[PDB]
């Protein structure tokens, strides 16, 4: 069916329960054997959110190269994405290091550092231009450059240095502030804005290598992120429009990282972002 009357469909009857456990019924069983060694406990943020190992993304490193995050590839859209866990206080340096390597140039945070008044990540950048910070363990440097604050994010300019090498490179910090502690947003403008942001910034385009994206397990408001962009960009290319089916291309990306869209809520919305985003593109 198509995308805007499927909708109106479930919603007349409230099925939208259903529909999720349908594609967490159908989604892809793979091994993650690396991310539960014993070695890797406090590596992990959440014990049930785990990288496969044959996406996983390995640190250029021989004693451990393991990190909580995983590499989405999308073949007809021709886009690739980082997924990952918000960064521990113990991961904070293989993070910076994993941008480094796969020569990212965007970070997408949809979090905040404290949500209903606990923890969700480290505070892994830093917070003014003359403290900048060092991760003695991956041998990088990081500094604030430039910070501009809006009603519903933050975009920050960085500087990441490798300091074997003195090799610098500019990061482009892209923060959404007002996702709600509980519940999804009511509409879709801001978000959609704010991806046609970091659209509009080069971080998503293949002259660079992939964003990193995150939020607290890097899989629910990280997933629907992902879904929105990778499903406009296939309206885009196609002849046909009305062919683009949100279910299966949330399957196919579930094929590289477990658990993508956590909630029937964050499903309707995710429909909803698309709905609306493809009246603005033309
Ligand atoms: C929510 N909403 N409803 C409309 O009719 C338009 C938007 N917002 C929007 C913002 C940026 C890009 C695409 C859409
Ligand atoms: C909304 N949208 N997004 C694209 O990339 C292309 C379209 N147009 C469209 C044409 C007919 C039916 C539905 C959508």
């Amino acid at each position: 069916m198509e995308m805007e009357k499927e909708f109106e469909q479930i919603d007349k009857s409230g099925s939208w329960a259903a529909i999720y456990q349908d594609i967490r019924h159908e989604a892809s069983d793979f091994p993650s054997r690396v991310a539960k060694l014993p070695k890797n406990k406090n590596r992990n943020r959440y014990r049930d959110v785990s990288p496969f190992d044959h996406s996983r993304i390995k640190l250029h490193q021989e004693d451990n190269d393991y990190i909580n995050a995983s590499l989405i590839k999308m073949e007809e859209a021709q886009r690739s994405y980082i997924l990952t866990q918000g960064p521990l206080p113990n991961t904070v340096g293989h993070f910076w290091e994993m941008v480094w390597e796969q020569k990212s140039r965007g970070v997408v945070m949809l979090n905040r550092v404290m949500e209903k008044g606990s923890l969700k990540c480290a505070q892994y950048w830093p917070q003014k231009e003359e403290k900048e910070m060092i991760f003695e363990d991956t041998n990088l440097k990081l500094t604030l450059i430039s910070e501009d604050i809006k009603s519903y994010y933050t975009v920050r300019q960085l500087e990441l240095e490798n300091l074997t090498t003195q090799e610098t490179r500019e990061i482009l910090h892209f923060h959404y502030t007002t996702w709600p502690d509980f519940g999804v947003p009511e509409s879709p403008a801001s978000f959609l804005n704010f991806l046609f942001k970091v659209r509009e910034s080069g971080s998503l385009s293949p002259e660079h290598g992939p964003v990193v994206v995150h939020c607290s397990a890097g899989i629910g408001r990280s997933g629907t992120f992902c879904l929105a962009d990778t499903c406009l960009l296939l309206m885009d290319k196609r002849k046909d429009p009305s062919s683009v089916d949100i279910k299966k291309v949330l399957l196919e990306m579930r094929k590289f990282r477990m658990g993508l869209i956590q909630t029937a809520d964050q499903l309707r919305f995710s429909y909803l972002a698309v709905i609306e985003g493809a009246k603005f593109i033309m």
